[PDB]
C-alpha cells in the first residue's frame, strides 16, 4: 500500500496542505498541515519518512525564502522539524541516493544557487558537496545509477536546455547532452533507467512536451505529450508509471492528475487534486 503525497504548494499565497492519493481506490486523504506554508519546495522519501525540503512562504503581507527541512511521519501524522539548510533555496531539486538528502539549486532573494548540500538522517546534519557548473533554480533532479542528475532550470539570466551529473564517489559534475527544449520548472524523474522531463517553462510558453534521456546512446527523445500545458508541476513514479500533479498553465492553477503509461505511450487523467496549485512538493511511500 503505496500512496502519492502532495506537500504545500501555491494557490493566491504559499500552501500548508498535505494531502495524499491512493492510486488502486482513487481517494484523497488530508492529512497534517505544514507548519510553515510553502510553495517552490521539493518532497522526497528516506526510511518511510517523508521530508519537505525549502521553498518559500508568499503571503499577501510579504514572502520568506526556506532553507527549512521537515519531516513527515505518515504513522503518527506528525511533521518534525529537522536541521535547516545553509541557504534558503526556492524552486529546489532534490534527489536522494543511499539515504542522503541532496538539496540542489534554488534561490534566495536575488541569488540564484550552482551550490548543491546533502542531509543526513542520522546525524541530522548538512555538508556542502561540489557546486553545479551551472547556476539552477527550478531545476529538475533525478537519481540515476547511483548518479544525480540537474536538469535544466533558469541560471539568473537564461533559462535552460542543459543537464549535468554529479558523481557522488568523486565529488565531482560533468555536462551531459543537452535537451530539445529549454525547460524550467519542468517535472524529472526516473522510469525504467530512463531521466523523464515533462513540461515546465520555455521563456514564452508553458509546456506540455515531454522527453526522456537514455544512458546508453546519451540522446533526449520525445514521447507523448501531456494533455495540459504545465509549469511548477508535481511528479512522481508509482508502480511503474509517471504521475504529473498540478501546476501553472500560463493563467490557471492546474487540479489536474495525469498519468503516463510507457508501454502504451499514452498520458491520461486519472484524478483531480482537492484544488488547484502549482509548486508542490511530491513523494511516494
Ligand atoms: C510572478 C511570480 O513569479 N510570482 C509573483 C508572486 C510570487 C510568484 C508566484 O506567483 N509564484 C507561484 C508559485 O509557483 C512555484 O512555487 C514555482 C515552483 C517551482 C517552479 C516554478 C517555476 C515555473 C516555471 C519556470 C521556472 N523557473 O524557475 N522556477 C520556475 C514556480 C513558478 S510557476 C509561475 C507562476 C507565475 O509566474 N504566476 C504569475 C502565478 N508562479 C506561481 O505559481
Ligand atoms: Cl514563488
Amino acid at each position: 500500500g503505496r500512496l502519492i503525497y502532495t506537500a504545500g504548494g501555491y494557490f493566491r499565497q504559499s500552501l500548508s496542505y498535505l494531502e495524499a492519493y491512493n492510486p488502486s481506490d482513487g481517494t484523497w486523504l488530508r492529512l497534517a498541515d505544514l507548519q510553515v506554508p510553502r510553495s517552490g519546495l521539493a518532497g522526497c522519501v528516506v526510511g518511510g519518512l517523508l521530508y519537505a525540503v525549502g521553498g518559500r512562504n508568499n503571503s499577501p503581507d510579504g514572502n520568506t525564502d526556506s532553507s527549512a527541512l521537515d519531516c513527515y511521519n505518515p504513522m503518527t501524522n506528525q511533521w518534525s522539524p529537522c536541521a535547516p539548510m545553509s541557504v534558503p533555496r526556492n524552486r529546489i531539486g532534490v534527489g536522494v541516493i543511499d539515504g542522503h538528502i541532496y538539496a540542489v539549486g534554488g534561490s534566495h532573494g536575488c541569488i540564484h544557487h550552482n551550490s548543491v548540500e546533502r542531509y543526513e538522517p542520522e546525524r541530522d546534519e548538512w555538508h556542502l558537496v561540489a557546486p553545479m557548473l551551472t547556476r539552477r533554480i527550478g531545476v529538475g533532479v533525478a537519481v540515476l545509477n547511483r548518479l544525480l542528475y540537474a536538469v535544466g532550470g533558469f541560471d539568473g539570466t537564461n533559462r535552460l536546455n542543459s543537464a549535468e551529473c554529479y558523481y557522488p564517489e568523486r565529488n565531482e559534475w560533468r555536462m551531459i547532452t543537452a535537451m530539445n527544449t529549454i525547460r524550467s520548472g519542468a517535472g524529472v524523474c526516473v522510469l525504467h533507467n530512463c531521466i523523464y522531463a515533462a513540461g515546465g517553462y520555455d521563456g514564452q510558453d508553458q509546456l506540455n512536451s515531454v522527453e526522456r534521456y537514455d544512458v546508453a546512446t546519451a540522446t533526449w527523445t520525445f514521447v507523448a505529450p501531456m494533455k495540459h500545458r504545465r509549469s511548477a508541476l508535481g511528479i512522481t513514479v508509482h508502480q511503474g508509471r509517471i504521475y504529473v500533479l498540478g501546476g501553472y498553465d500560463g493563467h490557471t492553477f492546474l487540479d489536474s492528475v495525469e498519468c503516463y503509461d510507457p508501454d502504451t505511450d499514452t498520458w491520461s487523467e486519472v484524478t483531480r487534486m482537492t484544488s488547484g496549485r502549482s509548486g508542490v512538493g511530491v513523494a511516494v511511500t
